């Protein structure tokens, strides 16, 4: 079995997830099973005890628990699924060693870091290899990647463990793909290659040998720069690959083919390949770019979030909008609006950025508000949700934001100003949204709704049911813990706020709709995880068509993409 | 593209259809024309070749006396009226018009002035207001940056109708540091 | 005596010369003598055997030989001079060690790197301190800097030697100013600081302790970034200084004053200071910016060089034009034109960039052609020089380019197509420019005209003589080796090409002028070295006034700046 190792480099955040994922989708279409193993050198859990919406997201995509967010790039371009055993953290390894010392496995003697830790990491590699995906036999090439930069203390036991794993097998059963960064300030001009020389020197100071020289830059360099890398890094002249800032994320496989580095992996691993045209399939990557960079209608999409610009807490949101806009020929035009700058305190302080966020939101025709962080910015989303229901503006709530929409409907339409959720102010007389935990078999205390959860529909004629083809039982991931109190839901039966989405026990509300509005759907799950370029998410298609008034003609034809 | 002179020919023909004779040919254009355009006016209007004056869209309003001096039409009025003139430098005073332009088109601090009025753009009901701000900004070296905000687009009825131009007028007003609201029209 | 040490960083070429020079010019006006000591870790000579016009220049500014180009930033903002003992290279140290071992100084025993090489470097520091500038007593604070990055082999003996020098003296008699770079790609957004954390870790892995945290960025950061590095670098919160891409080079002293880091050096070294306004003099740096960023006439200056953009071979040229344009209120507008793309071969190959370089040159009103590199691009400067003499265009030749102008005058005006210099084609019948070396006392073979050389004028009424105040003997640096043959100069006496600049023996021609042309001066020396913000170079003032027709009114008033 082959193994591809992708270590760190100068920077760890420029886009290393799509670089290692390009080699997996290139050999998957040829008839080779490719698996992914994520390594996290952080001491804390990658997503268990991590912050909700701050410096990351709770990446839950077909898994009983939660793993790192970097696993998203290894599933969209491919077609396989992963589990909790693929993501390995330093904190998880420290838990199993204590269980072995108490029972008695190391002959009662003390343990160190070698050969007491380098051998334990190799054991987890064999467990994932012998357990492939549902619908295969045995993987042939694996994609191993790790987080962080190079030279840190947390990354020392990983390099020492991988240096011995290649000696146990043959020479052609292991490779290395080192990714680096080539900075270039605007005040210098000349590509002064110096930080790249220090990154490849530390990797060779452990026992490894770089094979695939990956250098990230910002513009296509000439030929005088590659001649210096061949002698400074002491590698081959054809192993240096030039990578610059691409337009999107699907242009990575289209760049490695022009440089001529695909056939280098065949002569290094000594394997067979049954190609049709040129190496990988050309009837999928080239045809996808012909539906985006051509004719565009320029659709304006304005959403409200926590930060005024793009960051790491909105990574899975900007990627799902690109896969849903290419089907109807649209251009990605998204502006980030901070929810904290929409309250009355911001207007009395700095009114400069107050009306600026409202000017870009009123001109749009689509509202997609995700979730907030605690009670910071909850009053800002109320003023933006009360207008979408009055000016026939489409609105779609992913998660958490639904709790702020049910309270607004009880104040303007009904008239319950005292109604408030128990998370912000539990001391209230109208407990609309309370905390309803789940007590499963074997679990103690108040657990959180996350994992393999199946939801059941309720009503028949619904705009959200016809998108999936009129089913009867759909399974989707969840992460929310607060639910709607089934006591105050009797008042909403006489109004237009209908409940078309329940659970199994018919005691929790997830999908709700409003009568009379052309497009007002508010759900609780996350449709961006169950999306892919081969088949986008149905909920994200109804929001794009509603912004251009092309939704009524999609159901009459029979929904070609359901 | 080509300066097709035809509406001007009908304007100078109606004036000659009463008993008058055009002496000072004033032509308003948008860019400095060459020499082939003035040759047609000398025969179409049946006037002198030196009487045609080229006037284009100026930057302000005080650049009018500085344009007629370069064309050389000041001495034409002296030989037409047969009068005397006691000049010091060149025709008119040069220590006032040339020194005034040296305090405006030089260094500017870019001051943002946003006012609220009746129309969203310049019109005839705000002529004396835009002229008084130019004479007061040249003393402290400032650049004229004025934006018109409609008072009718600042109520609650505009927000419920078309909120596109509602917050746009507030964004340009909050960034400024000066409010000069004139008067409205009725209620 | 105090010593300020400025080590390397992540990158080597962003502008470390203007960073260390800010601390020298700030204490010089207060009444403290500041000296500069340059350390070059390169094995080859910094300018002795270095290439002429390729990856650097021959920096000769008041010195018997040549030193590194990085010493230019330490002399323009200040007012002192340096010698050959300030620049210390690794190749120069290896020459004196062999002489000491052959004679007998190390007791006959072998030598190593400690304590055999660390003590030899400290001896050169005492020799420069005891020999100050001409017109002082003894320096109090020194500025020690070194080239290259951090972590190289050539820089290891320098860090070990400087680590012990601070222990021989007191604690407050030595400091350290570590410079770093904070990259931020345009595809990330968040200031992911990681290469800076690795630069401060390698410096502390020897024995030094950073005191002045200098970080180079591209935009003013907030407050969440400074608090993050203080805990990683384990330094003080007030020691972190934010430096971004400035507009010019004189804005460095104006940035450190706003952050409030000037008084930190007083409490660290325990010295006295007699300030007038606020620390340094405010009647020089603030008044200089009021003559550049105000009213500009937008002058178009187009020159012909070797590269199409700015590089390291034209550093001293772009800095001298800024000091001469602020006196008459002008804006820096310079475009680089490659001389190789001006011949007939470029027109027959790629005519896209051929007429583009001529379009920006004809619209300008000033020609300042420096020197070429060998015989690559000599025919391109001939076509650009034959037009400046016919369309009354100002032309000024720095060096080497004069050889290509004297041949053009002999072909178009005279009629000697066979005339050619001996450097390109020595096999000719009209040896116009030959090689005339100089044989000084004690020197053998053919030497090169470089060092303390004094030139003598010839004619009286000249446009170049009145710029200096009508002298009689001027001293200037030189580097050229080829001279004009005194045999073929008799034909130029009957034409307008007069010789107003000779040497001592009246056998070499340097400054030549043309009769009838309004401004056509061609010299051989370099006026950009003898320039300073307090008094710019006279030759560069006659070229700016000729581009705007403001030169005839400068001599009538009596030349206020001569």
């Amino acid at each position: 079995m082959k193994y591809i190792l992708v270590t760190g480099g100068v920077i760890s955040g420029v886009g290393k997830g799509v670089i290692a994922s390009s080699f997996g989708t290139l050999l998957k279409s040829c008839g080779l099973d490719v698996t992914s193993i994520k390594i996290d050198p952080y001491i804390n859990i990658d997503a268990g005890t991590f912050s909700p919406y701050e410096h990351g997201e709770v990446y839950v995509l077909d898994d009983g628990a939660e793993v790192d967010l970097d696993l998203g790039n290894y599933e969209r371009f491919l077609d396989v699924t992963l589990h909790r055993d693929n993501n390995i953290t330093t904190g998880k390894i420290y838990k199993l060693v204590i269980e072995k010392e108490r029972t008695g496995e190391y002959l009662g003697k003390t343990v160190q870091v070698v050969p007491h830790i380098t051998d334990a990491i190799q054991e987890w590699v064999e467990r994932v290899a012998q357990t492939p995906v549902q619908g295969s036999s045995k993987p042939q090439v694996c994609i191993v990647e790790l987080g962080g930069t190079i030279g840190d203390i947390e990354g020392m036991p990983f390099v020492e463990a991988f240096r011995q794993f290649q000696f146990r097998v043959k020479r052609e059963n292991f490779c290395l793909a080192h990714v680096s960064l080539v900075p270039l300030p605007k005040a210098t001009g000349e590509p002064k290659t110096k930080p790249t020389q220090s990154s490849v020197r530390e990797l060779r100071g452990c026992g490894l040998s770089p094979d695939l020289i990956v250098c990230r830059s910002e513009k296509p360099i000439g030929l005088e720069v590659k001649e210096k890398i061949s002698n400074f890094c002491h590698v081959g002249p054809d192993q240096v690959i030039c990578i610059h800032d691409l337009n999107s994320i699907y242009h990575v496989p289209l760049l490695m083919e022009q440089n001529g580095v695909i056939e280098y992996l065949n002569e290094r691993l000594q394997l067979n390949i049954d190609m049709s045209k040129r190496t990988k399939c050309l009837q999928q990557w080239r045809d996808l770019a012909r539906r985006t960079e051509t004719v565009r209608r320029e659709v304006c999409i304005a959403v409200v979030g926590k930060y005024t610009k793009f960051t790491d807490s909105y990574a899975s949101v900007v990627k799902a909008l690109q896969h849903a806009a290419l089907a109807v020929n649209r251009k990605l035009e998204l502006v980030f609006i901070e929810s904290c700058l929409l309250e009355e305190e911001t207007l009395h302080s700095e009114p400069s950025k107050y009306h600026k966020e409202w000017q870009k939101l009123c001109d749009s025709h689509g509202i997609l508000v995700p979730g907030g962080f605690g009670s910071r910015g909850m009053e800002g989303k109320i003023r933006a949700c009360q207008w979408a229901r009055e000016n026939q503006k489409p609105l779609l709530g992913i998660c958490l934001g639904l709790q702020a929409a049910v309270i607004e409907f009880a104040r303007n339409k009904l008239g319950l100003k005292d109604a408030n959720t128990t998370e912000i102010d539990p001391n209230t007389a109208n407990a609309l949204v309370i905390d309803m935990p789940e007590h499963h078999t074997g679990q103690l205390g108040g657990t959180m709704r996350l994992g393999k959860r199946i939801t059941v529909f309720s009503d028949g004629p619904s705009v959200i049911r016809q998108l999936y083809g009129n089913p009867k039982s759909v399974q989707e991931r969840h992460r929310h813990r607060y639910e709607v109190n089934p006591k105050y839901v009797h008042l909403l039966e006489e109004q237009g706020m209908r409940f078309v989405g329940t659970d199994v026990d018919k005691t929790r509300m997830e999908i709700i709709e409003l009568s009379g509005h052309p497009y007002f759907v508010a759900t609780q799950y996350h449709p961006e995880y169950l999306s892919r370029p081969l088949k986008p998410s149905p909920p994200f298609l109804g929001l794009i068509l509603a912004s251009v008034d092309r939704l009524n003609q999609y159901i009459q034809r029979g929904c070609r993409l359901s």
